């Protein structure tokens, strides 16, 4: 291995399609098991954002220092157990793209590459925002990372049909673009994808420990 500093934020979704079970628990046990298992070493630590109609900071990234904080607080901060929230894209967005990367940047007085994980199921209500939520992280140099649930909580036939209807009447009304919510990843190095569950998991970290090497 090499140095590779830098810091993450995990951003998980906490509106309506989270409230199957299997969406939230996977999403938010995964992200434990992933943080138990993980050497979070010095290279770079998690901070862990909540968001629905609003963001919550879960915790700062040196917060939950002890994986232990992370066995227990992980109840502390249940999510929707029955979930009637929309995600507020603009407002997750800016609430952690300011926080995250202002106390990185801080925090640590360091060269640290700044990285955002989205973990939500697709297009959001508002993805139109994205045109300034893009513009914004570019100017910004932040980097980053688009896990797209499969439209969960939605008939599995709908969690097709529903992103892809985005793009079906995207191709009628000369209006819409469905383009805007996969722009907000540029996808040369801010790769995005969707995913079944938890096992594609050694995908994304591995594509991304190429990002993160360089």
């Amino acid at each position: 291995p090499s140095k590779r500093t830098y810091q993450v934020m995990i951003s998980i979704d906490d509106s309506k399609s989270m409230s199957e079970s299997g969406s939230t628990v996977l999403a938010l046990e995964t992200l434990a098991l992933v943080t138990k298992a993980l050497s979070l070493l010095e290279v770079g630590q998690i901070a862990v954002m909540k968001f629905g109609e609003q963001p919550e900071l879960l915790h700062p990234f040196d917060k939950q220092f002890s994986s232990e904080s992370g066995v227990q607080m992980f109840s502390h901060f249940t999510f929707e157990q029955s979930n009637t929230n929309v995600l507020a894209l603009a407002d997750a967005s800016m609430k952690c793209f300011n926080y995250a990367n202002t106390a990185s940047h801080h925090r640590s007085n360091s060269d640290i590459r700044q990285l955002e994980i989205i973990i939500s199921d697709g297009i959001c209500e508002d993805h139109d925002s994205i045109r300034k939520l893009l513009r914004r992280a570019q100017e910004e140099k932040v980097m980053i990372v688009f896990v797209i649930l499969d439209n969960v909580n939605t008939q599995k036939k709908s969690s097709i049909l529903d992103i892809k209807k985005v793009y079906y009447d995207t191709k009628e009304d000369g209006t819409m673009d469905l383009k805007i919510q996969p722009y907000i990843d540029e996808f040369a190095f801010d790769y995005y994808l969707v995913v079944r569950n938890i096992e594609e998991l050694p995908q994304l970290l591995s594509s991304a420990l190429r990002q993160w090497f360089q």
